[PDB]
């Protein structure tokens, strides 16, 4: 558990039903800045802390521990250029190259999760944190589950635009619904962070999956990418592709 040998900054970088996200610093004599979650239930909260304890992956999150004191806290070292979709809003220059970059790197972190038996549960563009322009984090562990090691999948928001069909129709959860999620990400990474199915609710959505439709190929986006989506989005999971091909498809393409 964590001391306050802890500053924290007054601007919140974010805030929520939770609590509020300020910036702040751990003294450890070099000082680590630090992003921290900062409650305004805990129990949710020590679940999400307990999830990022288990995790080590230069493509995920760290955790540094809790602080127990004025208000819950949750730290995590700080992604300084915070969320994929916002910073890919504000930098059209950002080149195809580059985002391919990003995204192999999630994949590259959500190979490890898949690995360690965990479901992410909420993977978007809007969870993923950049360190610099070229490196890329998954955050936000809220609604993560770790798998028991008899089962697939964890059986249960929501995030119903980043859901696969199993998930809506089943609830169930598994590596392979997160790939479905990481189809959503990539789309909404090559459209510079654009919303996805615009101006649709929940129940077109899924209508419009049921029928076979998919979103379509982004303005500057490599085919090879977009092939990528849709192997993402197959909609029986007995078929989709698990993280292990997707990661080695990201990493081939981009050598
Ligand atoms: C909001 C924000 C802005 C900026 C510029 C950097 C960051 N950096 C950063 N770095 C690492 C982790 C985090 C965060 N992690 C979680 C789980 C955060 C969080 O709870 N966000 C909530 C507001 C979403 O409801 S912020 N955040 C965050």
């Amino acid at each position: 558990l964590d001391r306050k040998l802890l500053t924290l900054e007054d601007k919140e970088l974010g805030s929520g039903n939770f609590g509020t996200v300020k910036k702040g610093y751990y003294q450890m004599k070099v000082v680590k800045t630090v992003a921290v979650k900062i409650l305004k239930l805990k129990d949710e909260l020590l679940a999400e802390a307990n999830v990022m304890q288990q995790l080590d992956n230069p493509y995920i999150v760290r955790m540094i521990g809790i602080c127990e004191a004025e208000s819950w806290m949750l730290v995590m070292e700080m992604a300084e250029l915070g969320p994929l979709n916002k910073y890919l809003q504000q930098n059209r220059h950002v080149k195809d190259k580059n985002i391919i970059e990003l995204v192999h790197q999630v994949s590259m972190g959500m190979k490890y999760l898949e690995e360690s038996n965990f479901v992410h549960r909420d993977l978007a563009a809007r969870n993923v944190l950049l360190v610099t322009q070229h490196y890329a984090k998954i955050s936000d562990f809220g609604l993560s589950k770790a798998l028991r090691a008899d089962e697939n999948y964890y059986k249960a928001k929501w995030p119903v635009k980043w859901y696969a069909p199993e998930c809506i129709n089943y609830y169930k959860f598994s590596s392979k619904s997160d790939v479905w999620s990481f189809g959503v990400l990539m789309w909404e990474a090559f459209s510079y962070g654009q919303k996805p199915y615009r101006g649709m609710k929940g129940s077109e959505v899924t209508a419009m999956l049921e029928k076979g439709e998919r979103m379509g190929c982004p303005a500057g986006c490599p085919r090879e990418m977009y092939d990528l989506m849709n192997l993402c989005w197959t909609y029986d999971v007995e078929n989709r592709p698990g993280f292990a091909a997707v990661e080695l498809r990201l990493r081939n393409y981009y050598y």
